[PDB]
């Protein structure tokens, strides 16, 4: 009866955008797998924080399906996600089974690379807007969190808490999200 | 001409309260050392995120002095900090040379354990207030960030961004903090 989340961690990922959703989701009782794109080895993030993944993406792929697939941001991390065929397969499969896909900051540009969710309303970091909008395949929003169908996007490191709580609300409902939120001492 | 920050990382630390200040401080051009309390080995944080420290505390101790010493929270992490003689020595030395000491959430309870900054106004997570106030050695504040002399404290995971930017402002000034803040997409 336990919901399950896959967080894909690549070199150059924004470490705040990785750790906040992982932390918050586990506070919500979600079983989270931090999967290394390149393997089980430690991942150097964009600001040189080094995180040990729970598993390789290859192994995590075999233990699906996941209720949410989470793509952190970071410019170089998002580029690595955009170039990976394994990520394409995971995302297309998630789209087909109508599972939730969540991406933050530069992360959403990987959806464009893999032709995921065309026609959806999405947001990105302001610096990633032009890249995301190449071709006009999505409609752009400036909301701090945006959810359209099964696509949930957010803008930046400072929206990470709202991004993570939106995932919790989508998976576990509004009451659990409110319960998890109170001990965090968030402003709003 | 480069400011230097020491972040002490112990098992059970709150990983969000560790990564956010490290990330933000490096964005500000501060040279940050994440030092493992127990050694160079990977540290399992309170929500099972595993972080590889830059160095052992023993080695980082020899490469001082630091313009700021940062104590993350997490109940079990703060207890480990409170029990460590090496932390006591580092903090007493920092207090003597009038360097900045910064602690968040449960982290400030380590200041009480080591008799640091008595007489200062401090804040904690609400759940750590009674522990911090044992003996009436400090004056309690409910401000999200509190700075009294060389003691800078903050309340919880959701205050981590304000906590980190206060460090940047104290070290590098208000203009650098504002410059670092804008790309984060913080609400206020």
């Amino acid at each position: 009866a336990s919901k399950r989340a896959l967080v894909i961690l690549a070199k150059g990922a924004e470490e705040m955008e990785t750790v906040i959703p992982v932390d918050v989701m586990r506070r919500a009782g979600i079983k989270v797998t931090v999967a290394g794109l390149a393997g089980k080895d430690p991942v150097q993030c964009s600001r040189d924080v080094v995180i040990c993944p729970d598993a390789s993406l290859e192994d995590a792929k075999k233990e699906g399906p996941y209720d949410v697939v989470v793509l952190p941001g970071g410019n170089l991390g998002a580029q690595n996600l955009s170039e990976s065929a394994a990520v394409k397969e995971i995302l297309k499969e998630q789209e087909n089974r109508k599972g939730l896909i969540a991406a933050i900051c530069a992360g959403p540009t990987a959806l464009l690379a893999h032709e995921i969710g065309f026609g959806s309303k999405v947001t990105t970091h302001p610096l990633a807007k032009d890249k995301m909008m190449n071709g006009g395949h999505y409609t752009y929003s400036e909301n701090r969190v945006e959810k359209d169908g099964l696509i949930l996007t957010s803008r930046g490191p400072g929206t990470s808490f709202e991004f993570a709580l939106a995932i919790v609300e989508a998976l576990n409902g509004k009451e659990v999200a409110a319960q998890v939120k109170a001990p965090l001492v968030l402003k709003d």
